């Protein structure tokens, strides 16, 4: 049951009332994930999914929220019999975690589109019997909290979610699906994925949430988008206020992606007296370096995108070179295709467009241009070096000739006299290459006219030219 003290702020009549509820829950022993997710899902439904009749804020009456809460706790209590799964030592068993995951799974609609917006919350689970992948993982954690299983917590990589549990919180279990058309591993550890050094499991440097970070996850999971062209200003404001609440309490310290989300929101609508977006992007990077062995990709991607939106070519290139410096120490594995797609888009779409405009601006007499800065050429080379190194040792290749066309184009945007200024130094501006592909490219990088067939051959598996 909801406790009397959790009920005193209702009805929630505004954004600020929702913030007060979050503040009150975060001041408790254990914030109530089920309560909080139902409230966010309710207000998201009436602010983004169906705004018919909206005049200011969708008032959340206790009767409505308590009935939804009852629908959730009744299903879980009815379907999970704890007596069948004795808690040896005040911690949960793998079989109990599997049973909770099965209860959530089996409740879902038989067929639906899993990539849809607004299917992340317990409100969606109860009212639509629909959840997205990470929403299932969150729902398992919320169900386990409702059952009294204090040791079950959300684990997060940059592209997946699962749970940790058991003695010392040591154990991992898959509870949801990943992607589309991958091998289901529900009930299993994540140790094989850690051991193969895939991006999906971050070499083990994934997030282990406490209950406060699970609150942060649901706040990051708010989706303000009404349609392809329109975001809810109300939900943007709510998400931003809740993220500042979490920030002030210390609960974003170990949550790089939340810091990037908050930076993006500040760029859209700055809050007076708060840190600038750039400061926040750098805090996200610092969080990843401090708590996650600098093994995360997205802190640098967030930064690079900010610089790319502000047409700061130099700083954008630097940040994408830093993204590649992280990926180089991974193996490219079968379920890592999201980060492959991201690197492909940066190399083969975003950087080309940025350099195309820089070339037009140089023609018009720009000063201090990235295209005249050898340190920016060095960043471009370091980006490709990290992608080539990533590929080394990987079970699946990364580069192909479709990348080569864009590499040659991008190289050519820098004049030979600029390119010549970078010194590529061996172990045992200056740049050291880690990848064997780039080390073999070195001479080709300073010619007045780039040799395109030679570059293609060096970047790719191809080793012959056409016969005729």
């Amino acid at each position: 049951g909801l406790k009397a003290a959790q009920k005193t702020l209702f009805p929630l009549r505004s954004i600020d009332d929702v913030v007060r509820l979050f503040a009150a829950e975060l001041g408790r022993e254990e914030p109530d994930l089920v309560l909080l997710s139902l409230v966010l899902g309710f207000v998201e439904h009436f602010l983004a999914v169906n705004r018919v009749g909206l005049t200011y804020f969708p008032v959340a009456d206790l009767s409505i929220i308590a009935a939804l809460y009852a629908r959730f706790t009744a299903q879980i209590r009815g379907a999970v019999d704890l007596s069948l799964y004795p808690r040896e030592g005040g911690v949960s068993s793998r079989e109990l975690v599997k049973k909770v995951s099965d209860v959530i799974w089996n409740s879902l609609s038989r067929s639906y589109f899993k990539d849809r917006a607004h299917i992340q919350s317990l409100f969606s689970f109860i009212t639509g019997t629909k959840l997205d992948s990470s929403g299932v993982a969150f729902a398992v954690v919320g169900a386990c909290q409702a059952l009294g299983l204090r040791d079950v917590h959300l684990a997060l990589s940059e592209d997946h979610a699962w749970v940790v549990f058991g003695p010392n919180g040591e154990q991992t279990a898959e509870v949801t699906w990943h992607g589309k058309g991958n091998e289901d591993r529900r009930g299993q550890t994540v140790n094989a994925g850690v051991a193969e050094r895939s991006w999906l499991y971050l070499k083990g440097s994934y997030m282990r949430c406490d209950r406060k970070m699970e609150v942060a996850f649901m706040v990051c999971a708010i989706n303000p988008s009404i349609d392809l062209h329109t975001d809810s200003l109300e939900l943007l404001q709510l998400q931003q206020k809740l993220l500042w609440l979490l920030y002030d309490l210390g609960h974003l310290e170990r949550y790089p992606m939340a810091l990037g989300n908050l930076a993006d929101l500040e760029e859209l609508e700055p809050t007076p007296g708060r840190p600038d977006p750039l400061t926040l992007y750098h805090k996200g990077i610092a969080s990843a370096k401090t708590y996650y062995r600098d093994e995360h990709i997205y802190p640098y991607m967030y930064l690079a995108r900010y610089h790319c939106r502000n047409r700061n070519v130099r700083e954008a290139l630097q940040a994408w070179a830093d993204t590649a410096t992280v990926i180089q120490d991974y193996n490219y594995c079968r379920e890592d295709e999201e980060i492959y797609k991201e690197f492909f888009e940066v190399a083969n779409d975003v950087i080309p467009n940025l350099l195309k405009e820089a070339a037009s601006l140089l023609e018009a007499g720009s000063q201090g241009s990235a295209l005249q800065d050898p340190e920016c050429f060095a960043h471009l080379l370091r980006f490709y070096d990290g992608i080539c190194k990533w590929e080394e040792g990987s079970p699946t290749p990364v580069l192909h000739v479709g990348w080569a066309t864009f590499l040659v184009q991008s190289l050519g945007r820098f004049e030979g006299q600029v390119r010549q200024k970078v010194r590529i130094v061996s172990v045992p501006p200056v740049l050291t290459f880690q990848s064997e592909k780039m080390k073999g490219m070195k001479e080709l990088l300073v010619a007045t006219k780039i040799n395109s067939s030679a570059i293609k051959l060096q970047l790719t598996a191809q080793s012959q030219v056409q016969m005729k």
